[PDB]
Parts: structure tokens; C-alpha cells; sequence
């Protein structure tokens, strides 16, 4: 990108940051800025400087330097902030990361009403590298700065104004005018000439600041023991407070140049891009098609999963209509919806107007206007086939015939119709309105235009869509089905279940295999596993543990579990008990890698990076580990292969490497590499 500078008749130089989409601070922009300043501070006709962004946006961050802190220190701190001419930032839209830092370097800040200000760097496993670790705590206080930097959450201009981050809030149309007026106020001493970096007004006493910093470090190691960058960022903050500002800067410059080398930040960076690339499906989204406008959606369900969908839809101003069989089931579903909205109330007129979008019905005549249908009925083929027969009958010819099915082949559902091009899989994960993932299941017949449509609806409802193929368990569930079975096989072999959970919950998972198995509900976990037992028998293990518990009907260990596993004694008891935490993880996750490769090779998933996001966003796989596939290559295919074969030749074909993994593992090549 670039920057344009123009000197008004009042002597104020206005510099516009120009680098779409969000005017990120590329080196290009920065060096143009440097030149701008060197000129402005040499021109006699220039009195002060104002900085603003193009197209109603200040700067969204860094683009996607000689020393370590050449910019932070030499350009931003010395050249700009320590200049003998005042700078004023004119903020509109957003000021995030480097964008917010550049603004903090200025001597005053004018902002438009609802602009966003924050330092999101930590979410990428990186740190503020332009002086944010210094100026933020000095402008808003240590307590707030710590919250913003650690939580990575942005703040609106209004709140920013009351914190001392923003000096004034004016309408977007007065932004630059106010700023240049402010700039000449400073030159004329009608207003203070403050340097943020050497401001102590807002800091706590040296001793208490250490108490606040110590505390933070402590609880950051309690929640996120896995990542180091936050603590590394807290270091830069403490140094700046104790040893002074200039020491703090160089400390940040050092921390920033080494934090990029961490293996977990490469993982976090990979997850960032992979999140974006899930909507790129070759042969579908490269055709020049454009999403259709869906103005009305029908949800045939009313049950738990159905009521969830409806919630997500109306929450995004989608007129939704539920159809049920009996009046009871209908009034029941509508009830769950309201309950879901009332929950997040504890606006009012908000969650009262969105209830008008939801309209009930026990008929099909109200489908003559629907642009998309989602069926969320019990997993009964006979019944689903019938629903799609009626759908094809009462619906418009363009209407999308989507199903939330989880265990039934999409091709069999549309058996009684001739609308195979309109039938697609819209797979949600309960709770439908919280789980961020959406599996768009395409068939051989699903038309590209329908996928492009759904792909767009997913984005509209704050979901992250992946386009997967039609097969047993699609991508997410099929991927992690070995997970639970590998665990239970280890248990039947003597392995302590609670050790398993602890080893894996510390690995990065939000839960343990068994711990999560209880949360999902034995009835559900066993119902979704059946699918794979019947389609991949020679690769699955039906542990009688759960069933035996079902027939007998703030959580802690159960002294009555030992007798339960013993009863399911079909296998013997090796030395799989007393395994290392590394081994537990390796025997529980490598089979998942193995399955991910089958999915990737079979073409079920478009690209490895999609599998990463899927496992991450569907099964809470550790983001800092990049994803199930990124992690697999992080260890090495040759290792995973060699280790997975040793088990195959010692426990059964369950651990046997699939052709794709084997062929690649031997050559020591990357697994995430495109299929050829």
C-alpha cells in the first residue's frame, strides 16, 4: 500500500493511510510514512501533522526492518512521537494492533462513535511490536491494558474515551476537521502536549504494579499452560514499568523477534489462514457463481436439534418457519427457541422482535414461499424419504432441500424425488446456536450453485463452513470415531481411564475421552458410533463398557467403574496400563490422524487445512497445535507410520496404517501435501 500527504492552508499536514482492505501497516506504508514525517518536519509551511485512514478506516493491523525495533523505536517513538511538531490521529472504523499502536504514538486521538480499538496480537501467538506493551498501560491503566492484551478483545471508541485512550468522540464527518483543530491547539498551547510513552499518571505504584503483573502471570499459567507468548508479553510490560519506557521498548522488540519462532505461534498462524480458506472449494467456487438471496427458511423438526437451527437463523434476521406433527410437539419446539433467547438476555426489544421472525405451522402450504428447507427429524430413513417427497411437492422449484441428518446417506433421503441437484447436507453440532462449525455435505449430484448458496448462509450466521463429501460420518464425526474406541480398548487392557482423561485434557483438549463421552450422553455417543461399527467393522472396536452401564442406568472418580470394565472382559490385559502420557495421547490420536488421511485421500475433504479447522472447531483440538493434520506433520509421517505399524502388528488392524499414510510415511514426505 501507500500513504498520501496534503498540507492545508492552516499548515497542517494530513497523512492518509491507503492499503485496502483495512489499511494494514505494511512496511511500504510505514516507509512512506517515515518519508512523510521527514518532509513535514523540514517544511516551514508545516506546523503539525494529522494521521487518518482511507475509506472510513484508520488501520486494521499488520499486512498479510534493520534492527529488531527499528520501526517501534526509531520511526514511531523517536521520529514521530518525539518530534517538535504535534501529531493527531483521526480514527474511524477501526484501530487494531499496529493500527492502534501508531495512534497511541500520536499526541492526541480523535475517533468516530463506534470505532474499535484493541490489540488482538495474542490471538495469533504474537505480541504488540510497535510500543503497545508500553503505551496502552500508560493510557488506559495497567488493569485494563492487561485485560485488553490478554483477552485480545477490542473496545469501542466510547468506552475508550472514558478510559483516556480516546481524547474526543465526534461524527465521522468532523473527524479530520476536529483533528487539525486539535493539532493547532497543541501548537498554540490551548491544549496539552502529551507523550504517551513517558506518561506515569495512570500506572500503579512500582510495588503494586509488580503485584498485578505477578498475579496475571500466575493465572495465565493456570489457564493456558500450553502457550508461552502471553508470559513473554507480560515480561515486556513489566520491564517497561520497572526499568522505564525505553528499556521496555527494546525488551518488546526482542520478545517480538523470538515469539515468531515458537512452534505454537506457527500453529496459531496456520489456524488463522486455514479458517479463511474453508470457503475455497475448487470446481465449485471458482466458476463465477454468486450466492442467491435466501429470504425465508423452513425448519422441519421442532426437536432439540431443529429448535437450535431456528435460533441461529432468526438471530441473523432470517424469517424461519417450523413445521411439526402434533400441536404439542410444535408448541414444544417454539418453547425451546424462546428459552434459548431468554437465556442470553440474563437487549429486551431485541429478543422480542426476533421472535416475530419465527412462525409456527403444522402444514406445508406455507412452504410455497420458502427459499431453503432444513430437515432435522429423528434418524429414520423411511420417515426422511417421505419428508423430501412432500418437500419436493409443496416447495418452489428453486428451494434448497437441505438435511441436518448425521447417520443417514443423503442419496437415500432423496430417493423418492427427482431433485438430487437440490439436496444438500447442512450438518450442525449441538448446541446449534453456539457451535461455530457447519458441515456442508455435498453429493455427486449437489449443484455447485446450491453449495455456493449454503456456503454463504453459513457465513451470514457467524458459522465457519467446511464443504465435505457424502460418506459415513462425513468429516468431523468420522475423524474422531477412533478417538473414543482407542481409549476404551486401552481401558479394557487395564489402562486407568482417569489417567487417560487427564493426559489428554492437558494435551489441549477441553475434555477427556471418557469425560466427554459422559457429557455427550451415553445414548448419543453409542448411537453415533453404531454408524461406523457397521461400515468399517474391521477398523472399529465395540466396547461393551457403555452398554453394560446403560442397562444398569461437579463430577468425581467412581469407585464402581472398575467392576464395569471387567465385565466387558473380552480382551486380555497387557502392559497398556502404566503407559506414559505421551503414549496415551499417541495411541489415541495417531489412529485419528490415520483416519484423517483416509478422509483426505478419498477426497472427502478438499484440503488438509480444512481437516485442521474441522477437528479444532468441532472437537476442540488445540489451536496452538495447528490442527490434527498440521500436528501430524509436526511430528513426522515416518514416525507416525513406524509407530502405527508396531501397534498394528501387536494389537490388530485397528491400528493398521492406511495406504495413503503408509506410502507417504516411508518416503518421509508431508501428509498435508495436496493429493496427486
Amino acid at each position: 500500500g501507500k500513504t498520501v500527504m496534503e498540507v492545508g492552508g492552516d499548515g497542517v499536514a494530513v497523512i492518509t493511510l491507503i492499503n485496502p482492505p483495512v489499511n494494514s501497516l505494511s512496511f511500504d506504508v510505514l516507509y512512506n510514512l517515515k518519508s512523510n514525517y521527514e518532509e513535514a518536519l523540514s517544511r516551514n509551511d508545516v506546523k503539525a501533522i494529522v494521521i487518518t485512514g482511507a475509506k472510513g478506516r484508520f488501520s486494521g493491523g499488520f499486512d498479510i526492518e534493520p534492527k529488531a525495533g527499528y520501526i517501534s523505536i526509531d520511526i514511531i517513538t523517536d521520529l514521530l512521537e518525539a518530534a517538535r511538531k504535534p501529531s493527531v490521529a483521526a480514527i474511524d472504523g477501526l484501530a487494531l494492533g499496529g493500527g492502534l499502536e501508531l495512534a497511541m504514538a500520536c499526541h492526541a486521538r480523535i475517533s468516530a462513535p463506534a470505532a474499535q480499538l484493541g490489540l488482538p496480537e495474542l490471538q495469533l501467538g504474537v505480541i504488540p511490536g510497535f510500543g503497545g506493551t508500553q503505551r496502552l498501560p500508560r493510557l488506559v491503566g495497567l488493569t485494563k491494558a492487561l485485560e485488553m492484551i490478554l483477552t485480545s478483545k477490542p473496545v469501542k471508541a466510547e468506552e475508550g474515551h472514558s478510559l483516556g485512550l480516546i481524547d474526543a468522540v465526534v461524527p465521522p464527518a468532523e473527524l479530520v476537521t476536529t483533528a487539525r483543530r486539535w493539532a493547532l491547539d497543541i501548537v498554540g498551547r490551548r491544549k496539552p502536549w502529551v507523550s504517551s510513552v513517558s506518561k506515569t499518571d495512570k500506572l500503579p505504584p512500582l510495588g503494586e504494579a509488580r503485584e498485578i503483573l505477578t498475579f496475571a502471570k500466575a493465572q495465565t499459567l493456570k489457564r493456558a499452560p500450553n502457550m508461552k507468548h502471553p508470559l513473554m508479553c507480560l515480561d515486556a510490560i513489566e520491564v517497561g514499568i520497572v526499568s522505564g519506557p525505553r528499556a521496555g521498548l527494546e525488551k518488546e522488540a526482542e520478545v517480538a523477534s523470538q515469539v515468531v519462532k515458537l512452534d505454537t505461534t506457527k500453529g496459531l498462524i496456520h489456524v488463522f489462514f486455514s479458517q479463511r480458506g474453508t470457503a475455497k472449494v475448487p470446481g465449485v467456487t471458482d466458476r463465477g457463481l454468486v450466492p442467491r438471496k435466501i429470504k425465508k427458511v423452513a425448519i422441519i423438526g421442532g426437536g432439540l436439534m431443529g429448535s437450535g437451527i431456528a435460533t441461529a437463523l432468526i438471530l441473523s434476521n432470517y424469517p424461519v418457519i417450523l413445521k411439526e406433527v402434533n400441536e404439542k410437539f410444535l408448541e414444544a419446539g417454539i418453547g425451546r427457541v424462546k428459552a434459548n433467547l431468554q437465556s442470553r438476555v440474563r437487549s429486551q426489544e431485541k429478543f422480542e422482535k426476533t421472535m416475530s421472525l419465527l412462525k409456527g405451522s403444522l402444514d406445508y402450504e406455507s412452504f410455497r414461499d420458502v427459499d431453503m428447507v432444513i430437515e432435522a427429524v429423528i434418524e429414520n430413513i423411511s420417515l426422511k424419504q417421505q419428508i423430501f417427497a412432500d418437500l419436493e411437492k409443496y416447495c418452489p422449484q428453486h428451494c434448497i432441500l437441505a438435511s441436518n441428518t448425521s447417520t443417514i446417506d443423503l442419496n437415500k433421503i432423496g430417493e423418492r424425488t427427482k431433485s438430487q441437484d437440490r439436496i444438500v447436507g447442512a450438518h450442525f453440532f449441538s448446541p446449534a446456536h453456539i457451535m461455530p462449525l457447519l458441515e456442508i455435505v455435498r453429493t455427486n449430484h449437489t449443484s455447485a450453485q446450491v453449495i455456493v448458496d449454503l456456503l454463504d448462509v453459513g457465513k451470514k450466521i457467524k458459522k465457519t463452513p467446511v464443504v465435505v463429501g457424502n460418506c459415513t460420518g462425513f468429516a468431523v464425526n468420522r475423524m474422531f470415531f477412533p478417538y473414543t474406541q482407542a481409549a476404551m480398548f486401552l481401558v479394557e487392557c487395564g489402562a486407568d481411564p482417569y489417567l487417560i482423561d487427564r493426559a489428554i485434557s492437558k494435551f489441549g483438549m477441553p475434555m477427556g475421552p471418557f469425560r466427554l463421552c459422559d457429557l455427550v450422553g451415553f445414548g448419543v455417543a453409542i448411537a453415533t458410533a453404531t454408524q461406523f461399527i457397521e461400515n468399517f467393522s474391521e477398523r472399529t472396536y465395540k466396547s461393551m463398557i457403555i452398554p453394560l452401564m446403560q442397562e444398569d442406568k461437579d463430577p468425581e472418580l467412581k469407585k464402581y467403574i472398575e467392576k464395569a470394565r471387567s465385565i466387558s472382559g473380552v480382551k486380555l490385559d497387557p502392559k497398556l496400563a502404566n503407559l506414559s502420557e505421551k503414549d496415551i495421547i499417541e495411541m489415541t490420536f495417531f489412529p485419528v490422524v490415520n483416519e484423517a488421511c483416509r478422509v483426505f485421500a478419498e477426497g472427502i475433504a478438499v484440503k488438509a487445512a480444512d481437516l485442521d479447522i474441522a477437528g479444532i472447531m468441532g472437537m476442540g483440538f488445540p489451536p496452538y497445535r495447528g490442527g490434527i493434520m498440521f500436528w501430524a506433520d509436526s511430528i513426522g509421517s515416518k514416525y507416525i507410520y513406524s509407530r502405527l505399524d508396531e501397534w498394528s502388528k501387536a494389537y490388530g488392524e485397528f491400528f493398521k496404517p492406511c495406504a495413503f499414510l503408509a506410502e507417504r510415511g516411508s518416503k518421509g514426505v508431508l501428509l498435508s501435501a495436496p493429493v496427486k
